[PDB]
């Protein structure tokens, strides 16, 4: 009757910044932007809907991402006739005795002549930042992490989380009342809008729905298990065929823990990121090598240990400096290593340390 | 048209999910099509038009789908003149002394300015919301199995049944009164649409025109073979070219049955699926191997044999997680080897266990 | 010019089914849909435009299917004044006394709110056959064989009569007046549509206009010798270059008649088509293999050669089952070698046995 | 005397088919669209402008191809007062005392709701109906030399000429009153359009300003040096980067000029083209070879070398078939030799006479 | 808060040529387009906005280009009420009591029926140059310099510098009043335009706000240290990652200084540009060779050395002619070695020479 879940509770705490995690087919796209049509329609003020690839924007149907029942359920009563027009990809729909229309043209949905959505691409949107977006209040990340199953083949863009905090900046110019939503279906980690944020995925975290942090709040929606109906044939025939019925808790199967252990020896080498120092160091052990990821807040005791610097200003002394070419030769087999759980992490700190460093390096990685 | 085959025994009988194999030409789609309309225009309710590749829905004339020789049988001496206008895809008819108009425009049909057909296709069914889709009482899927001779490859989707399946729950929100029709042109095993039901073909069951089971029933159409006017040119020289008069009875050429053995000795590996675990046995021979696919309800007397788990949540202790990228190297050859009528298969129950399991993780 | 060729000769026969072979730049497309207009737009009837590939229909021109010169030469003193606008694709024109309108949207021409052209490319005609073309007097196959020099690489559909004639089927679902018109600009053998039709190309056919067979009529258009104006500028120029000049009669340049030898000696394999036996003999010469391609209507006198059955419903006893991947490994090789001049063929009626064989398996080409 | 190009000198002449080469910013097209607009709108007659690549046309800017300062300086204080549209692309004025609108929609421009000027590429022509262009008495192709700056990487059309030849029937309908005008930027043999033509480019046609041939006349067009006024910041730049000056008289840099040299031995292999035989004739060198590329009408004198035929029905007696497949593997290494300056012709009318053959069957490949 | 960069000290000296470069976030785009539409309105004046690449203008937004801020900020209180309709891109305001709309579609603004602005792409622009825009005073290049971070890969048109002067010359014909502003988020040696324009880069030259040439005045934009509200969380955010904190300062961050030594000996091979010979000496070492870059005025001493020309109507004699296929086997190697900071120039001079030499004949 009622739905699942509301975007409210995370509205209601101060934070701006919401992660919603799982629950695909719950509506969540649905119900956060079902909110925002109150302000959308007569606050003056727009939304972006964004997508990490260009590709999922043009096979999205705009037409249909405002709907009649959408406005229905939101509005009630208060909704009055609604004679759409498909053909013409026009909605009349009348308000409080009053008439509006929704109309869809291109990548931008208008509501009385004025335009109250954005469809944008990460990947494209980056590439210009002349664009300015006059009045957007809503910023909405729709399948913000990637799922293996739906997509084989998805690679992140380049230093993804810096590129999608620019274009903040771009849409938000300095506005003090701005909201950002990201809505995920599937939750893991060793994703860069993790790093990102420093949020570290734990199944104590899952079990409990809600979860703080200074700067975001993220919010683990799952579906509730509904005794199933046997009579009905098409419930009787999901059941015989298993991997159908897993796949609606599939989203927190796996959550990519990492290894963590603890190594007294100095590091094989040191980059400086962060006003910190990170080092890798090798064990030798009869099978082969063991890697230990380590984060040092200073060079006290580790002299010679060589010293890499990924940023000009910052690099003083004897340090050598990283660039594109010579990032990869010392550091290709070390990211490798790091996307997969192959290496050990001092701690879960270190963790999110080390992958803001690498996912703003991470590059190609196709057939390799 | 409506003369050889009408849908009214499947739906006379209990059970809502209908597959019907055979007939091709029959107009099967037509008759289906045909009876819902009594629903679609006054009991306020729609239907969908599925296809498995975009191409096949975005090819289909759909201002044709419903035609006046469709209008005029259904509702017969109800029916009033009728004015069509073929440039903007409406009709204009009376039912009962009342006006009505058709008009199709993009992948809808509407009846009185509301949708009563949509057309999806299976490949786009993703990323379709419930909401789009209001009032759904019948789901059509048509040429639901690949037919070799019209199209030369055609894959069917990755998982496929499962995807079907979810546009079943999007499609139908826990609606009480629900219909499914399956159209087959041609009949075969080894698809993931017989697997995804459970259904063995076999020549005993397409002598016996109907099949019950406990979720759905299959009904077998054949026509049988008709006279030819050989007055007529284009009927004359299709009888010249042999390729094109064996498709007319092309559905149940071949089943393409399975080989049947049974090998006592325990399989070489173990994958756990459905709550069950399925093994491959391989006994060795001078040529070359023979291969055994086996299903196993228990793991009693089988301590040491390795288990893959699909699943992640459901592995446990020593079973080892078969991941896609980990899992094409070992099940490839043996993905090869089923395809391919290569394997003895215990029994056809075993061998529709395997068929799920295959057809879910099949990749080209 | 229009008046140069006329189908009128074709209708006067009794044959429905009609392949005319040349004369490009004619205007046999612009008689045939001319002829039709009495029809189309006032017998409600309509037509179909088929093409074998889709890039075919989407560069047509569609809103020039249909020219005020076509309806003008059909129609004359009956035509009346005429005023089209060019912007949204519609022409109006007055009949008889009476006003019409032709329009043009997406793959469909409209005249007065009534579809009578229909264009539809083979290639994606063989997914749908569930499509319900209501009235289809017309069936239109236009540059029905491949022309090299006009598109480089072109490939005929894998089993392409077979889709054609499903297509009829699908097109012409109990219609007693039905005709069809398959429009080449170059005749040559080796292509599946004439394996079909079962016709032979000969020069002798060539020379006589017409030709009659029992299914259909095949008339040949060789655009007369005409005299060259020289004074015009351009036509000199044109003169000058060869390659503008050979084009003109491209049509029968090369007919690929293959080449004819009879082989006593049994064959390798056998494969079981139309009720009938194919076989291919190898005869060694010094300088390697000498191919022959052979028919034989019983197994008399072949006891032990193995035998391939394309059907499986028909497949009995020691024939062992022919499936695509089998075909590609025994065939493949035999197929290059025949669509290539390169085997010998006892008889041309044998010729044609094979032709349709090859092009019902033909491999798809590699890309 | 007069520092600005017309193209009056060109129509007095008899002949209908002109090549205009160099001379870019000059306003040939300028010019040669200009003269016609008292044709165009007063003698029921429409223009083409023709480009060889579709990207040429879709980046062009059709509403001014037409402009209000073009109208002026033909038409001066007859022109009446000018009030266009540009959201619309709409044009007001008066001409004689008489009002007229010129609206350009999509890829034509209209007069009064006539259709004056047509704009279509070389690339798309193929399956555009003779009907469709009743009256058309000028075809402006543009560019028509291909020019290796604008462009890094530029094809010309395979058997272009002939693809032109078929595209000028079909426009033409034994029209009396039609003309040619090819505009080029850039002068130099190779080209299939010089083949076609047969025109063969030497530094004395340019020398002398027009040269007359058959069936065409060709006009050079050089721009005079115009001191430049160094007062201008954007000038001082330019003259900084050298690459940017030179690009004014880049036109005639380069002709390509091709070896010239006569081998009296008979030929290695002919093939027959054209009612001609072409042979390659190779001279041993101690380095390598020499290549010499000779024409020969009949074949006295040759009795047992090799005749290769491209078109069956030609074939006859000895001569071997080669098709288009067989062909190239044969020819393929000649023909690299040719387009590259590294063979030696007889004269420039066998040289033009390769230059047909290659051009025809030239094909790439991959 | 306040426009940090306001581009009237720019319009007040007699330069006709501004690059401006660095301060991200300050609206130089901004401020420029706004300063001009007094002009575009009233003194019949249109402009011409510059991206290097096509795609950066299909998704630039031509209906955000011009905004009612902006409109506002430039006009104030001679602004008067403003209710456009964003569906069919026009704007409709009155200004001194003077009603005015401007309507966007496709790549052209237009103002009163009138043109104002126009969209073209650098990469396009070399293929047509036969359009003509009757009245142009005003060319804006944006993002004229490539930036690593923002753009995966991105490449500069090849001989881009004077692909730009050619379109220079037929936007402005014979126009006495044209103004170009150059605008780059970051400043760095070794991009084309830089080279082009002779403007060599250095640190000194960034502390001191504005560089006086002759051709041109470069003015460079840092945006001063601002306390960061630490209330807001997409700022908090922000401070946590570096790589996105230092992209308001990365314009100056690094400017790729080229190493400069003077190698007396004579080069292995001459190349002769701009009416003077550019030479790559190499000194034979332990580890390898070490590389050179000269400039010399004349050949004296220089008799036998190789002379490449790239243009053939300068050619003359025994110079040998520059040609695609052989600039590649020669200079290939030495141009990657100009890219990447691994020779020695003789002075910053010589180095805008080979730059010169260098983009003009790149090839990628």
């Amino acid at each position: 009757s009622n739905e699942f879940w509301t975007p409210k509770r995370l509205l209601e705490t101060d934070d701006r910044i919401f992660l919603v995690v799982g629950g695909r087919g719950v509506g969540k796209t649905f119900n956060v932007t079902g909110e925002a049509l109150d302000d959308l329609f007569f606050n003056n003020v727009s939304m972006v809907y964004l997508r990490r690839l260009g590709v999922e924007i043009d096979e999205l149907e705009k037409n249909n991402f405002i709907t009649e029942e959408m406005l229905r359920v939101y509005f009630g009563n208060r909704f009055s006739d609604f004679n759409a027009d498909e053909s013409k990809q026009i909605m009349r729909f009348s308000i409080d005795g009053a008439i509006h229309e929704i109309k869809a043209i291109r990548n931008k949905i208008f509501f009385d002549d004025r335009c109250i959505v954005y469809f944008i691409a990460l990947s494209r949107a980056g590439h210009v930042k002349s664009n300015n977006y006059p009045d957007v209040k809503y910023l909405v990340f729709d399948e913000v992490i990637i799922d293996r199953s739906i997509m084989p083949n998805a690679r992140y863009i380049r230093n993804e989380f810096t590129v999608l905090l620019n274009l903040i900046e771009t849409i938000k110019r300095k506005r003090e009342d701005f909201y950002l939503f990201m809505l995920s279906n599937v939750g893991e980690n060793f994703n860069p809008i993790f790093a990102g944020l420093g949020y570290y995925l734990t199944h104590e975290d899952i079990k409990k729905g809600f979860v703080k942090r200074e700067d975001y709040c993220v919010q683990f929606v799952e579906n509730k298990q509904e005794e199933l109906n046997m009579t009905d044939p098409f419930v009787r025939l999901g059941a015989k065929n298993r991997d159908f019925s897993n796949s609606k808790t599939n989203a927190f199967e796996n959550i990519r823990t990492p290894y963590f252990k603890h190594y007294g020896k100095k590091p094989k080498l040191l980059v400086k990121y962060d006003r910190q120092y990170l080092g890798i160091a090798e064990r030798k052990i009869p099978s082969g090598l063991e890697y230990y990821y380590q984060v040092y807040k200073t060079l006290d005791g580790l002299e010679n240990i060589t010293v890499f610097n990924n940023n000009f200003d910052t690099l003083m002394e004897d340090e050598v400096f990283l660039e594109e070419t010579q990032l990869k030769k010392k550091f290709k087999t070390y990211f490798e290593l790091f996307q997969q759980n192959m290496v050990y992490h001092e701690s879960p700190e270190t963790f999110l340390e080390w992958s803001k460093f690498v996912y703003a390096l991470k590059l190609e990685h196709h057939h390799h």
